[PDB]
């Protein structure tokens, strides 16, 4: 259906009550990933020009949060939506932020602080509905 | 697939994640719902008569006002998508009495305020739902 203001927010907060969930439940999988550090350097490396780099970073740092769930109904949901969030994801200028928030979500995750790192994953995503949706208003 | 172990274990999971989800961020518009206190009588019902057909109901009407709460389509479709999925694993659910009981003191929880009870039970609910499913596969 069309891709308005509700469409955006209910995107967003289908993806909070995913990937925090399973961040928070299988924290420590997550945590202890070599895909994590992969990603980790994809972050990095990654100088300010090269999107096709963010967004793939992008992809595999949330499908691996979902991913280490282990849960294959889980898996396929957030699969079923994901055409959905790159719509959405599509609207976000503001992508260099983005990675930035990534770089310091990974770094908390690595560190041991749980809540920290599910507080920069909310944020992190009601960032991206702000960003997208105010570019929307826009077109 | 096949409905095993396995196959429980994520229906269940799956439901915990999003059913408790709406029952916290939606608290309030749950306990204020017209509905919910429909379901309260249905549940006073299976107490003095035990009758499945009426505790499916009223099981079903509890949890999916709890994801229609949040007023989320896609949440609210997910949910949709895998009910079948959630009516199979809910067959094996022998003891339904103690279920219906688990509602009745959940939902008295949330008319009573307690929503971090609330959730305590809620999750307990589906967590022993998940037990006795088990269990009752095992013995086939």
């Amino acid at each position: 259906g069309a891709m308005d203001e509700k469409f955006i927010r209910e995107t967003i907060e289908t993806r909070i009550m995913m990937e925090v969930f399973c961040l928070e439940n299988y924290f420590d999988k997550i945590a202890g990933s070599e895909e994590l550090l992969e990603i980790k350097g994809e972050i990095d490396d990654v100088e300010k020009s090269a999107r096709e780099i963010f967004d793939d970073s992008d992809e595999r740092l949330h499908k691996l949060f979902i991913r280490a769930s282990g849960n294959e109904l889980i898996i396929s949901l957030y699969e079923k939506i994901w055409d959905r969030i790159d719509l959405v994801r599509h609207l976000n200028e503001r992508y260099v932020v983005s990675n930035r928030e990534h770089k310091e979500l990974i770094e908390r995750i690595i560190s041991g602080d749980k809540e920290g790192a599910i507080e920069k994953l909310k944020e992190h995503l009601k960032n991206v509905e702000a960003e997208t949706i105010k570019n929307l208003y826009t077109y």
